[PDB]
């Protein structure tokens, strides 16, 4: 079973971020090489999603990157499923699971960190785009149109989105409180939005009206995440 | 919104585990007094199901139990996906899990510490069988049958289950390479397990066939999880 170090593990994720700038989506291959005997691997997308699932499985449970990965699953796509740790921190949770589809992870408190979040606020829209480029990300707000979240999930690109929860209550049923609220479309259906909500799971289903008209009296976008 | 100290969502969550003791499946509702108003407050299965989701992601995020609990969501249960920290800790992280389901929450390394699970072998299912009681759990090895599985999630009681993922390689293609791994079993479909498998995510679903047959070589068991 190869094995690949911390070092090449934080080369391949840059090459992978780089090649993400293009808006072309992800290549049909990675290269990496071993750790034990240097030999060049060209590994295929769901080989290299494997990987990298693994290495933020630790990286997010410890809190610090592991120093070697060893390939042993495949996986649609890099994503692990991480928690907001408090209940104001939803926004830079989300921005943290996209910086993994990007393959530039940084953490919670990292993106809480640069966005500037706060116990009374929370963390406003205008507040993600103008803070994102200090972790190396570009936010582009879109109309809260199913067409566009497709379009920029085609260029690999998730969609951070917003909304008031109790708009959600009777199209949904997540929740009972009133609040505003972040979570990350990563996939989507012919009919729901897939989200990665940091209170709730991985695989949230919204239908597309449900979540467009949830954030009525906010501001009506949502919010592309791309590198800068 | 109505919330709930750490003392009583303590307390209820003992008063869960010994109404599940009795093998009859979760009560219809969970009393417990409020926080402001000291006001007795009857929660439906949906309404104590979140309130303990919320509870358990804050408790496995944070490393500590949280102060209070607002009850915000609802939920069909109280399970937060929860992953291996090592590549050996399979087994206690789905004890883990499992006690989530039992309202009787032990964290990954206080099961591993009571397992005597080791960097070197991982933990047998004798291991777990005999140390499972030091933390307040029976387990009864169980044939590896459908039939069976949904004898107990009837009753309440999630089930640990053991193969070797190169056996399950064609059926069900997460893993590549040579090594045993647990997971924990906690719903089933007409036709498939619902596995939270520490080392890939929280519903990978097994046809029957393939976990059942996935551990020829190694003891012939499932393994129901539940209150001593």
């Amino acid at each position: 079973m190869v094995r690949f170090s911390r070092d090449m593990l934080q080369d391949g994720a840059k090459r992978m971020f780089k090649w993400l700038r293009k808006g072309e989506g992800l290549p049909n291959y990675l290269i990496m090489y071993d750790m034990d005997r240097n030999k060049e691997y060209k590994l295929v997308p769901k080989e290299y999603a494997g990987l990298y699932e693994s290495r933020n499985i630790f990286w997010i449970k410890n809190g610090r990157e592991p120093n070697y990965v060893t390939l042993t699953s495949v996986a649609r796509n890099p994503l692990v499923m991480d928690y907001q740790n408090t209940n104001y921190t939803c926004c830079p949770t989300s921005l943290s699971l996209a910086s993994q589809m990007l393959y530039h992870y940084k953490s919670e408190s990292e993106c809480a960190k640069a966005l500037g979040t706060s116990k009374g606020s929370g963390t406003s829209p205008a507040q993600l785009i103008a803070n994102a480029p200090k972790l190396g990300f570009k936010i582009i707000p879109i109309k809260r149109d199913s067409k566009e979240v497709k379009k920029y999930l085609k260029k690999g690109f998730p969609v951070i989105c917003h909304w008031q929860v109790n708009q959600s209550r009777n199209c949904k049923g997540d929740y009972t409180g009133n609040f505003g609220h972040y979570g990350l479309i990563w996939d989507m259906t012919s009919t729901h939005y897939v989200v990665a909500d940091p209170a709730k799971g991985v695989n949230r289903k919204y239908k597309f009206s449900c979540l467009d008209n949830a954030n009525k009296g906010y501001r009506q976008n949502y919010y592309v995440v791309c590198p800068a």
